[PDB]
């Protein structure tokens, strides 16, 4: 069985799953809808194209090592994995509401009730990862999935563990998306778990006004290193002081003063 992209879907996958349409894509993966034949239950099939070397070998990947460990309602669950020489197949929980990048483009901005609930979901996921010493390093809207409840309410689920790792002393790899990257990453002075809180702070800021706190014009990186968070008029005039205070504590350049996920969850705006 060959997909439209040319993927040679393993026999064991096609035996138990009916592979459907592409529901999402990224730089490294193609994600499809699929249906477990025995139950008619829907799942997502994530297909990761592995990095090729000279010769017949392919480079090894880290994502499954982290995904196997993580089980939380605000994290996309891994169901099964199938490694073949050229690609890796991941059967995951299907999140029918799509991603937060498309949601933000469609809706523009959110109410404080909606944004606070979304931050509670994200900070809940981060608290759980940080309890396991796992830093995600790629928290941003395209990696957040919108779960739609039977009553119409929504919850966020964190996905894409492609850059995730274990923090056992400071990390130095410069990685991430400029809009969401913590100043200590760009500064190359050593970073840890709280780069995820900075990313969450940037997302919360975007949810309430529709644009990021550091937009640049070099100026972008200088803005991030200085960390001056502005709440410009009229866009932020009707937003509460409580929301602004929490976003400020999440976007502190001083990592020791910056909130932990626990401190975010304890803040009155998310309670
Ligand atoms: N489990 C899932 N359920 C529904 N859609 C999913 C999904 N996992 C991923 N997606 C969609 O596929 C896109 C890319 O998947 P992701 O895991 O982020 O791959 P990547 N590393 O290439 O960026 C996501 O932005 C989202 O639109
Ligand atoms: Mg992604």
């Amino acid at each position: 069985e060959v997909s439209e992209e040319g993927f040679q879907i393993p026999a064991t996958i096609t035996e138990r799953y009916k592979v459907g349409r592409t529901i999402g894509d990224g730089n490294f993966a193609v994600v499809k809808e699929c249906v477990e034949r025995s139950t008619a239950r829907e799942y997502a099939l994530k297909i990761i194209k592995k990095s090729k070397c000279r010769g017949k070998e392919h480079m090894i990947q880290n994502e499954v090592s982290i995904l196997r460990r993580v089980k939380h309602p605000n994290i996309v669950l891994l169901i099964e994995e199938m490694d073949v020489p050229t690609e890796l197949y991941l059967v995951m929980e299907l999140v029918k509401g799509g991603d937060l990048f498309d949601a933000i483009t469609s809706t523009n901005k959110y109410t404080e009730r909606d944004a606070s609930g979304m931050l509670y979901n994200l900070a809940s996921a981060i608290k759980y990862l940080h309890s396991l010493n796992i830093v995600h390093r790629d928290i941003k809207p395209e990696n957040l999935l919108v779960y739609e409840h039977q009553d119409g309410s929504k919850s966020l689920k964190l996905g894409d563990f492609g850059l995730a790792t274990i923090v056992d002393g400071p990390l130095y790899t410069v990685c991430g998306t400029p809009t969401y990257v913590a100043p200590e990453i760009i500064a190359e002075t050593g970073y840890g778990l709280k780069v995820d809180i900075w990313a969450a702070g940037v997302i919360t800021y975007i949810l309430l006004c529709g644009f990021p706190p550091f937009r640049g014009s070099e100026v972008l990186f200088d803005q991030i290193l200085m960390g001056q968070v502005d709440f410009p008029s009229p866009y932020w005039d009707n937003v509460s002081d409580s929301a602004k205070e929490l976003i400020t504590m999440m976007l502190l350049v001083d990592v020791d003063q910056r909130f932990s996920a626990v401190q975010v969850l304890e803040h009155p705006w998310v309670n």
